[PDB]
């Protein structure tokens, strides 16, 4: 029920996924708690990708081994073990950058986003054409 363009990369080593929208990494703390960090020395933006079904991924901190995932009001937090919850399609977006939207939540494209401020977007609030949804994976220094 979406489009299956996706992005060339790979998932043998792990990245920093890059917001463009006010430049934070994804960051998942050790207490549960996601958001972005512009800091990149931080020790929990590191996180592992890795392809589950085709087009799907589960996104873990390679640090604490916590997953990514968004919760039944949109939120997104740190889960402990995988689950539903963490599962989420990786897409290519304006021929270029990486979106990834909740496996769980997909028919109301709830998307994976970072404000300016450097918080993470409820689900409900994002939506295609945001620059808070694009993302760009880099190498770990």
């Amino acid at each position: 029920h979406h489009h299956f363009n996706l992005p060339p990369g790979n998932y043998k080593k792990p990245k920093l996924l890059y917001c463009s929208n006010g430049g934070h990494f994804l960051r998942i703390l050790p207490d549960g708690t996601v958001d972005g960090t512009r800091d990149r020395s931080d020790q929990h933006i590191q996180l592992q990708l890795s392809a589950e079904g085709g087009g799907e991924v589960y996104i873990k901190s390679t640090e604490t081994g916590q997953y990514l995932a968004m919760d039944t009001d949109g939120l997104l937090y740190g889960s402990q073990t995988p689950n539903e919850e963490c599962l989420f399609l990786e897409r290519l977006e304006e021929n270029h950058y990486n979106t990834y939207i909740s496996k769980k939540h997909a028919e109301k494209n709830w998307f994976v986003g970072l404000k300016k401020n450097g918080s993470c977007k409820r689900g409900p609030r994002t939506h295609y054409g945001q620059k808070a949804i694009l993302f760009l994976p880099l190498p770990v220094s």
